[PDB]
């Protein structure tokens, strides 16, 4: 009847504005605050831009196609709305690929990539993403009916002409969803597994606020770490303490030797006794009331915490939070776009087995994915 139409228009209207509000609020928080324009947060701007377009146009136009059950906007308004919807969502999956590429190279190759992530290279990746999405859809939707010589799409309805064949649509489905999802699936596991994955060499790197050095600097750094341990073994007051410590707290001991020298570390008599006597809680308070905690508090606070917990929980707080963001992003993407692509996968091997009702619900389900992304920004960061 029409009673369900009213309810349909209310629910679809609610999701339209809340997507827009969420996206606009993100952009304002990017243009105002100069502390949110980072490398990874710059890619979240392109996502907020693409999702905003869908919320203001695609969400508003596709609703009328369901309500009136007919397209009454013309032929020039049809091919444009499809181009807008397909380019923005294609730039969207390109943005997600760039986001997933940044974290994968920052973990796998932290020596020759972490110091290469600039704003210049970030602006190009986004710029190219929007251009590539344009070349693949705009001519294929606008200038395909002319190459044929006629418009296959009948008046009153609206759909892409070159995607009439289920075979082509399926091929489009794989390269565009199945292939990026499987890639981002492999990347995410590589990032989540290589979380720790944490040695002394990188431990010092953080405390120094240090950066990735050359290939030769790694040869010298290893010799310095190896020679530091030899000095601890030579030391008659450090050797018994160092030997009783585990591989995690051993490195934390070298952290102080690298800083204050072997002799300076040997000063903490009461602390070293507590470390050998497995009294971690008492040594943490003890090391926090020295001159070392007052000279370099942030460096000490991470070393002291390493002693207390016995884990690398003081050097992964920024990296684990970076994985929680991507986890919330790809989860919403594979839970919404999948039921549509499942149908595309199925529709390829049959004729009439998937109702237009399910194609509509499968279509609208992907729209709300653009709404979760602004929420994931306030749910993680
Ligand atoms: C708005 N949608 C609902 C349409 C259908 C789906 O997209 C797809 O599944 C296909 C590939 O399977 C696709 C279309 C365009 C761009 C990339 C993929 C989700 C989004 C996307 O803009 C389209």
């Amino acid at each position: 009847t029409i009673w369900q139409v009213v309810f349909i228009a209310f629910l679809t209207g609610f999701l339209a504005l809340v997507t827009i509000i969420g996206n606009i609020l993100v952009i304002v928080a990017f243009k105002v605050n100069k502390q949110l324009k980072t490398v990874n947060n710059y890619f979240l701007l392109s996502l907020a831009c693409a999702d905003l377009i869908i919320g203001v146009i695609s969400m508003n136009l596709f609703t009328t196609y369901i309500i009136m059950n007919r397209w009454a906007l013309g032929n020039l308004a049809c091919d444009l709305w499809l181009s807008i919807d397909y380019v923005a969502s294609n730039a969207s999956v390109m943005n997600l690929l760039v986001i997933s590429f940044d974290r994968y190279f920052s973990i796998t190759r932290p020596l020759t990539y972490r110091a290469k992530r600039t704003t210049k290279r970030a602006g190009v990746m986004i710029g190219l993403a929007w251009v590539i999405s344009f070349v693949l859809w705009a001519p294929a939707i606008l200038f395909w009916q002319y190459f044929v010589g006629k418009r296959t799409v009948p008046p009153g309805e609206c759909f892409i002409q070159f995607l009439s064949e289920p075979t082509i649509t399926f091929g489009t489905a794989i390269a565009a969803f199945y292939m990026p999802v499987t890639i981002m699936t492999i990347l995410y596991w590589r990032i989540y597994k290589e979380t720790e994955k944490m040695n002394i060499f990188e431990m010092l790197r953080i405390d120094e606020g240090g950066g990735s050095g050359g290939d030769e600097a790694e040869k010298l750094f290893n010799q310095d770490v190896d020679a530091a341990v030899r000095g601890i073994l030579r030391n008659a007051k450090l050797k018994p303490v160092y030997d009783s410590l585990d591989a995690v707290r051993r490195a934390a001991l070298i952290n102080m030797v690298f800083q204050m020298g072997e002799t300076g570390v040997a000063g903490f008599t009461n602390s070293l006794r507590m470390l050998q006597q497995k009294r971690w809680d008492e040594a943490a308070v003890n090391l926090a009331k020295s001159r070392w905690y007052n000279q370099t508090p942030n460096r000490a606070k991470r070393v002291i915490t390493t002693f207390r917990t016995g884990t690398w929980d003081a050097y992964l707080i920024k990296e684990k939070k970076a994985a929680q963001t991507l986890s919330a992003i790809l989860l919403a993407f594979i839970i919404t776009w999948t039921p549509y692509n499942i149908m595309v996968l199925v529709n390829t091997f049959c004729d009439s087995c998937i109702p237009k009702t399910y194609w509509n619900l499968g279509y609208w389900l992907c729209y709300i994915n653009s709404t979760v992304n602004p929420v994931c920004y306030a749910l993680c960061n």
